[PDB]
């Protein structure tokens, strides 16, 4: 168990779904020799969000992977309602502001290991029917230069016993330049809909994380930058269906984008698997090195 009075505050690490991330150092002995940990804790503390957040620290606790932020554990000492979840702290920070500080750096090589990792630890992912539903760089995280973890489980749904897809009634904040055209239309969301995800990322890895052409403001030049609100959802449905699409990366491998475009298949059934993903991306490495 970890006491709230030994959590020392050290920064703010960004802003999650729901909630806050911090970097503090557990230091029972209070002589600062104590661990540094990332916190995450809610801002608005609601039965909802209290509910959500319950889940996410149980779908975290039951997972065990290389390419899985790791749980630590949960300090209750603000009561039942002011819960605070405990992780390792990764101190590369997440691979989104990782990738846009070294640019081209990071060579293909290394990208590619990177997206191996990422198919591993979502493919682990889908034994356990868990649909992650925000797989973006912004939600993965540098451990050192030769591991990425994912992370944000915060918006990660269990699938019903009897479905292979989890349908969300009253949707919140949405990451629609990352959804697959059936979570857009039907709010339907299942392993298919991670591996489309899945094709964006690699999309994000590829252009290192260049401004100008992130998927939304990508995505907002397709449809017209003159679309607002719920105006974005309607054009952006409409241009998927059309089989408008994320464009190569410059520099991008033929056989890279061809795997983008695999995951960003409107069938759902013919989206690749994740186990076939880390094979195809492991001998690609393969053919490289
Ligand atoms: C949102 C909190 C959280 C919840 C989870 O369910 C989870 F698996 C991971 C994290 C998380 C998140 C961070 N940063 C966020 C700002 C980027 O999304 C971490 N940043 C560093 N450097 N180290 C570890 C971090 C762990």
């Amino acid at each position: 168990q970890f006491e709230e009075r030994h959590l020392k505050f050290l920064q703010q690490l960004g802003k999650g779904n729901f909630g806050s991330v911090e970097m503090c150092r557990y230091d029972p002995l209070q002589d600062n020799t104590g661990e540094v940990v990332a916190v995450k804790k809610l801002q608005h503390s609601t039965e909802e969000h209290l509910r959500d957040f319950e889940r996410e620290i149980e779908i975290l606790k039951s997972l065990q992977h290389d390419n899985i932020v790791k749980y630590k554990g949960v300090c209750y000492s603000a009561g039942r309602r002011n819960l605070k979840l405990i992780m390792e702290y990764l101190p590369y920070g997440s691979l989104r502001d990782y990738l846009q500080k070294h640019k081209e750096r990071i060579d293909h090589i290394k990208l590619l290991q990177y997206t191996s990792q990422i198919c591993k630890g979502m493919e682990y992912l889908g034994t356990k029917r868990y649909i992650h539903r925000d797989l973006a760089t912004r939600n993965i995280l540098v451990e050192n230069e030769n591991r990425v973890k994912i992370g944000d489980f915060g918006l990660t749904k269990v699938l019903p016993q009897d479905k292979e897809y989890y349908k969300v009634k009253e949707p919140g904040e949405s990451p629609i330049f990352w959804y697959a055209p059936e979570s857009l239309t039907e709010s339907k969301f299942s392993v298919a809909s991670d591996v489309w995800s899945f094709g964006v990322v690699l999309y994000e890895l590829f252009t290192y994380i260049e401004k100008s052409k992130s998927p939304p403001a990508e995505f907002m030049r397709m449809i017209g930058n003159d679309k607002q609100g719920q105006s974005i959802v309607t054009h952006l449905i409409e241009l998927l269906k059309n089989n408008g699409r994320l464009p190569r990366p410059d520099g991008c491998p033929d056989e890279i984008y061809m795997i983008m475009t695999e995951c960003w298949n409107n069938n759902v059934n013919q989206r690749p698997s994740f186990r076939d993903l880390a094979l195809r991306v492991d001998q690609i490495r393969d053919n490289m090195a």
